[PDB]
């Protein structure tokens, strides 16, 4: 089997991407944030504290003939940005782009933090990291990809995120029309539960390539590119007037600037992030100070190749027995 679903930015900044997901019988369609940096499929639901719902579409398990309470199971998750959610668990039929999993753990939120409430466009998350990070207790549950794997033509999914445009998540096949040149594959460590890999270096604009190992995770659920302070300083030093602002929470730059591109290495291959991808616009409405799309990972504890980097590439998440990551230009 295969599946193919369109993923759409939630706003004009590409802050996140939503993908329609069919849950239950008859189908309830929720728009979920596909997140290769976590491993829980959780949704706004009929059980979510009413004051914490503001515009989201909810999953109502009582209206699904195939929903079953997973008795005794609870979940609770906290994300790198400080947000969180928790609740109980149902199993139900879940379909993505024509690909169906029966018995999928659907984590029903009783509580969500303000950040989720305030985002009316995201109805939940669908985790695509390794199932070892799944937070369901006392019986850990498998991701959608993990459950689908054996049925897939090939044990892969791909992320093709757009710049200010829709893109595609595919399951079970590689669309050879979706990228240019060849795909370069690189080793993955699953030791922390992430799609963790080592970039071979970087360049800033038309500058020379610096060969240096940068361990990081491929994370569709993170907006920006978070890299070591040395790398990020080297980038923003090429933008007149750019500075790190503790009041704003990172690097800002004059909105009048033209940003340089940023290149990262995948083996001997190179992925170029155009300068425009690194512009996240005014820090506040009407401001002439703009927020940078490359920020320091110092104090995160890990480097994150988030959407800013991934949307510059066609990315293969290979879930074979020995997992790997593939990157192609597009």
């Amino acid at each position: 089997s295969t599946g193919s679903a369109t993923t759409t930015p939630i706003d004009s900044l590409d802050d996140a991407y939503i993908t329609p997901v069919q849950i239950g019988t008859p189908a309830q369609t929720l728009n979920l944030d596909f997140d290769t940096g976590s491993s829980d499929l959780w949704v706004f639901s009929s059980e979510t504290t009413a004051s914490e719902v503001d515009g989201q579409t909810i999953y109502t398990p009582s209206k699904s003939t195939t929903a079953k309470l997973l008795s005794g199971a609870t979940w609770s998750i906290s994300y790198g940005d400080g947000s969180s959610s928790s609740g109980d668990v149902y199993t139900d039929t879940v379909s993505v782009g024509g690909l169906t999993v029966t018995g999928q753990a659907v984590e029903s939120a009783k509580k969500v933090s303000s950040s989720f409430t305030e985002d009316s466009t995201i109805d939940g998350l669908l985790g695509l990291a390794f199932s070892t990070l799944n937070t369901v207790s006392p019986t850990q549950q498998k991701t959608f990809f993990d459950n689908a794997k054996a049925s897939l033509d090939s044990p892969v999914f791909t992320a093709d995120l757009g710049y200010h445009a829709p893109g595609t998540y595919n399951f079970g096949f590689i669309d050879t029309t979706a990228y240019t040149g060849s795909i370069t594959y690189t080793a993955v460590s699953t030791k922390q539960g992430f799609w963790e890999w080592t970039s071979t270096g970087y360049a800033v604009g038309s500058g020379t390539f610096k060969s240096t190992s940068i361990d990081g995770i491929a994370d569709t659920g993170t907006t920006l590119l978070y890299l070591p302070a040395t790398v990020v300083s080297a980038y923003w030093a090429q933008v007149s007037g750019a500075k790190s602002s503790s009041s704003v929470g990172g690097y800002v730059f004059p909105c009048s600037a033209t940003l340089p591109s940023f290149t990262f290495g995948v083996g001997s291959a190179r992925i170029v992030i155009p300068g425009d991808y690194i512009d996240f616009g005014p820090i506040s409405t009407g401001s002439s100070s703009c927020f940078g799309g490359i920020q320091s990972s110092a104090g995160i504890g890990i480097n994150i190749f988030g959407d800013v980097a991934l949307k510059a590439a066609f990315v293969v998440f290979n879930g074979a027995t020995t997992p790997t990551l593939g990157f192609a230009s597009k």
